[PDB]
DNA sequence: GACCACGGCCAC
DNA sequence: AACTGTGGCCGTGGTC
């Protein structure tokens, strides 16, 4: 293009460069502006973010991240990534989208402002006459990008001490654990390596190999393996006390704490919004949407996620929810009858597997009985069925047959959707997100049943996540106007921080919003709690 | 140092 | 192990 003097005019597209991903760390290398066939490069990148009003172009949210960082607010606008994601969710990197749709991403800014400006002319150009991904571009996704920009650059407060001192807990505890299993050994080794394990349970040892492992094709030392294997031997049960506890160790406790940004004193992770194939978001650098939760020493980490001083956490969470979304994209009348009568089919899943009456089901329990019922949904096999709950494959069939004809509509819906699939090509939400699946129709059996798995999850698990992405574009405005902040979301989770004397009037009105956000054929229910920590919140 | 594949495992 | 699905991060082992 024609290179002309910074400021650009306005609308303008931006292009940037950052010392690395993490928009919360980054330097802010060069910046760039795209517009009526002309390159705007600033001499000093810092100084010239005051002059614009919006971030249009690639990445935008990543550029309005760093501008709240300094004080600015810059809110993201247009991004091509979204209008392809829409498109294609394979769609997921700037890379892939630039040669697929007319440019290259390279790494200058004045390349990224006019690969934008192009990119979003071409893509936008796919998009007319799709009325609905225009609608969710609009309405859900672009407006998104700027809450996320705001969660981001908000950041969560951690315990930090409070780790610390736990990291020398649980490192004395690994200690005890090493040291037996060396004993039992016979000899000491690298009990991270899972080939040196390998050889010891299985070729040192007597212990029977149960599975092999997919790419290579070794004997497997997987929790799935070892449980199989807890009472063969001794030796089972101390190794996966040692992986729970390396597990968390490792991933949560020590890394967590090194991440605490010194302008803000808080954690701050990103909010990938053309990441999934099926319209979720994640979260990375670090991942918020993988906390331990499960174990008691899960929960002594999550209890390291706390509330300013003078503000409370308050959590809330859908109800079954994809349970939810089934009954209303199904139209199955049984379905639907189970939560007009506020009934629970985790708990009742719950009862049933451990034969203790509903009062006694704890938290443990149906956190079990909800890996069954969505298992199950979602094509688990009779046999391994039978392996998960340590019964045989005749009651697992059973239960199966039982699960489906209690509801007939959904096995009619699940053909109904692989059919759609096969002719167009795609599956869909009930708000028309669309994912691409064209193994419906391959001959190897195996790769084509995987692709139906997939094909029918996207529209339930996709609905339920375009369902979420509306209520925290609807929810945001109102919790500004209360003092409150959004700091974290988890796939059919909000966990917001609101000022101790309008704690419960958020509450109440961030479920209202949630559950009202677009009426279905049964009613969306929120739990919501309120804490010092995020596990006094649920 | 920077990559990567792999097996494994945390959450939804 | 795997005819549940969606993610991201870990250490190991390897290459460059
Ligand atoms: N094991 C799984 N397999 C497949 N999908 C899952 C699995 N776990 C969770 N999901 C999906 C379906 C859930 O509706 C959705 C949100 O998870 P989650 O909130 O833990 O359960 P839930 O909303 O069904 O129950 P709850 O009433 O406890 O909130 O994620
Ligand atoms: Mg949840
Ligand atoms: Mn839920």
């Amino acid at each position: 293009l024609e290179e002309a003097p910074w400021p650009p005019p306005e609308g303008a597209f931006v292009g940037f460069v950052l010392s690395r991903k993490e928009p919360m760390w980054a330097d802010l290398l060069a910046l760039a502006a795209a517009r009526g066939g002309r390159v705007h490069r600033a001499p000093e990148p810092y100084k010239a973010l005051r002059d614009l009003k919006e971030a249009r172009g690639l990445l935008a949210k990543d550029l309005s991240v760093l501008a709240l960082r300094e004080g600015l607010g810059l809110p993201p606008g247009d991004d091509p990534m979204l209008l392809a994601y829409l498109l294609d969710p394979s769609n997921t990197t700037p890379e892939g989208v630039a040669r697929r749709y007319g440019g290259e991403w390279t790494e200058e800014a004045g390349e990224r402002a006019a690969l934008s400006e192009r990119l979003f002319a071409n893509l936008w150009g796919r998009l007319e006459g799709e009325e609905r991904l225009l609608w969710l571009y609009r309405e859900v996704e672009r407006p998104l990008s700027a809450v996320l920009a705001h969660m981001e650059a908000t950041g969560v407060r951690l315990d930090v001490a409070y780790l610390r001192a736990l990291s020398l807990e649980v490192a004395e505890e690994i200690a005890r654990l090493e040291a037996e299993v060396f004993r039992l050994a016979g000899h000491p080794f690298n009990l991270n390596s899972r080939d040196q394990l390998e050889r010891v349970l299985f070729d040192e040892l007597g212990l029977p190999a149960i599975g092999k492992t997919e790419k290579t094709g070794k004997r497997s030392t997987s929790a799935a393996v070892l449980e199989a294997l807890r009472e063969a031997h001794p030796i089972v049960e101390k190794i996966l006390q040692y992986r729970e506890l390396t597990k968390l160790k490792s991933t949560y406790i020590d890394p967590l704490p090194d991440l605490i940004h010194p302008r803000t004193g808080r954690l701050h992770t990103r909010f990938n919004q053309t990441a999934t194939a099926t319209g979720r978001l994640s979260s990375s650098d670090p991942n918020l949407q993988n906390i331990p939760v499960r174990t008691p020493l899960g929960q002594r980490i999550r209890r390291a996620f706390i509330a300013e001083e003078g503000w409370l956490l308050v959590a809330l969470d859908y109800s079954q929810i994809e349970l939810r979304v089934l009954a209303h994209l199904s139209g199955d009348e049984n379905l639907i009858r189970v939560f007009q009568e506020g009934r629970d089919i985790h708990t009742e899943t719950a009862s049933w597997m451990f034969g203790v009456p509903r009062e006694a089901v704890d938290p443990l329990m149906r956190r079990a009985a909800k890996t069954i019922n969505f298992g199950v949904l979602y094509g688990m096999s009779a046999h391994r069925l039978s392996q998960e709950l340590a019964i045989p494959y005749e009651e697992a069939q059973a239960f199966i047959e039982r699960y489906f004809q209690s509801f007939p509509k959904v096995r009619a819906w699940i053909e109904k959707t692989l059919e759609e699939g096969r002719r167009r090509g795609y599956v869909e939400t009930l708000f028309g997100r669309r994912r691409y699946v064209p193994d419906l129709e391959a001959r190897v059996k195996s790769v084509r049943e995987a692709a139906e798995r997939m094909a029918f999850n996207m529209p339930v698990q996709g609905t339920a996540a375009d369902l979420m992405k509306l209520a925290m574009v609807k929810l945001f405005p109102r919790l500004e106007e209360m003092g409150a902040r959004m700091l974290l979301q988890v796939h059919d989770e909000l966990v917001l921080e609101a000022p101790k004397e309008r704690a419960e009037a958020v509450a109440r009105l961030a479920k209202e919003v949630m559950e009202g956000v677009y009426p279905l054929a049964v009613p969306l229910e929120v739990e919501v709690g309120i804490g010092e920590d995020w596990l006094s919140a649920k």
